[PDB]
């Protein structure tokens, strides 16, 4: 019975799908854009306006520019800029403070003019690198630990929700289990949709004898079995998955998702017109040690197998991949980004020395 479902047979299956499982309820860091420089050009902005005339400050002291000016591209630009940067200002001792950092603290009123047209080419050269750490920022605002956890929880267990998902048939069957194992253990009338779903098929042992009881391990204690047609699986679930230890690094990175992705495709095995993860041996993903003990990817054959990608937990561990791929190479650009700005903002505050000495 070589070619039967026996002990042990899924077992390097299993150990895929469990570093696949350990994705669920996962607390995680993602890489953060770092915004210092955000407020590094804030404080440019605040030392430009303290340093402007009673007329420009007066335009603040609101909500859209004035009248002649309400349709500049520019002054539409700027105004919540400008409007901040006031704002930040009205507090007690900021300007104070603002002037007393730039060395423009008492300054006669010629070199604070001298002053705020020396920031001109300075602050234009600083538009450009905060509009693209804006850009950044608002790009991977929805990439954060709270989402990736809820996309990893509908992944494994078809429960969209940050904490708490645990196994239930009802979410990790696509409309819960089928009227027979077969017709449960399909994917791509699509019901084996998370990774939950797929351990069941691969690992489950079947009431009423004939079963693959420790096909994924000899180690899990079956204490139950899954009933007939998987009318129970969450008693024989709980055992198989008390058995896995897996923990993915931390923090959670695309090429580790991408690499556990790649693995499950490379071990996917195409015969009939469909693919099959777990042994097969005939007739179908039943459950029974002679038939299969599996996941049936109806149709699924090489040249399609773009569809893998869209069965529900194939996707959605995609899709936080391609977040975490973009957020972890905007991080870094962030990173350099604030740098500079932080530069810039002690350059503004250098040049009343300049100044002072030139003058002198
Ligand atoms: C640091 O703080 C200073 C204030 O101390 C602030 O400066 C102000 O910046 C704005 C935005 O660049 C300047 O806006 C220009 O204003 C002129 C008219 O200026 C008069 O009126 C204003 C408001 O009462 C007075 O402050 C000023 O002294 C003058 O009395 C407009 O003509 C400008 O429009 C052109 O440029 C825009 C881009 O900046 C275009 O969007 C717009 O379409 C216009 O361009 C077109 O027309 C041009 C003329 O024909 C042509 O040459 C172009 O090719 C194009 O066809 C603009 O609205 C304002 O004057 C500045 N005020 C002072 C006192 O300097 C800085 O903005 C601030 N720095 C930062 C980084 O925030």
């Amino acid at each position: 019975a070589a070619d039967d479902v026996n002990p042990d047979d899924n077992k390097e299956d299993f150990a895929v799908l469990c570093a696949l499982a350990a994705l669920a309820n996962l607390q995680t860091t993602v890489p953060s854009i770092d915004t210092s420089g955000l407020a590094a050009y804030d404080n440019l902005q605040q030392l430009n306006l303290s340093l402007s005339s009673k007329e420009w400050k007066s335009l603040f002291n609101p909500k859209q520019p004035p009248e002649g000016f309400q349709s500049d591209p520019t002054w539409r630009k700027q105004w919540p800029i400008w409007v901040t940067a006031a704002a930040a200002l009205k507090a007690e001792n900021k300007e104070a403070a603002v002037l007393a950092r730039a060395g423009l603290t008492n300054a006669p009123e010629e070199l604070r003019n001298r002053a705020r047209l020396a920031l001109i080419p300075l602050l234009a050269q600083a538009e450009q690198i905060r509009d693209r750490l804006s850009e950044i920022q608002k790009q991977n605002e929805d990439t954060t630990p709270t989402a990736i956890a809820k996309a990893l929880n509908k992944a494994v267990y078809g429960q969209d929700k940050e904490t708490g998902a645990v196994y239930n048939s009802a979410d990790c069957f696509s409309g819960n289990v089928a009227d027979s194992t077969q017709n449960s253990c399909k994917a791509g009338a699509s019901k084996a949709t998370t990774v939950a779903a797929t351990i069941v098929c691969v690992c489950h042992k079947k009431n009423g004898g004939n079963d693959a009881a420790n096909a994924c391990g000899r180690l899990i204690n079956h204490q139950s079995d899954a009933g007939a047609n998987l009318a129970t699986a969450s008693s024989d679930f709980g055992d198989i998955i008390a058995t896995c230890a897996a923990r993915p690094p931390k923090p959670l990175t695309a090429a580790y998702l991408d690499s556990a992705l790649a693995a499950v495709s490379a071990r996917i095995r195409f015969k009939n017109g469909n693919g099959y993860l777990g042994k097969f041996k005939a007739t179908g993903c039943t459950g029974a040690a002679a038939e299969g003990l599996c996941v049936e990817y109806t149709a699924l054959t090489a040249a399609t197998m773009q569809n893998f990608y869209k069965i529900p937990w194939v996707k959605e561990i995609s899709n936080v991949a391609e977040a975490l791929k973009r957020t972890e190479k905007d991080a870094a650009e962030s990173t350099l980004l604030s740098t500079w700005l932080k530069a810039s903002e002690n350059q503004g505050n250098s040049v009343a020395q300049k100044l002072i000495k030139v003058g002198d």
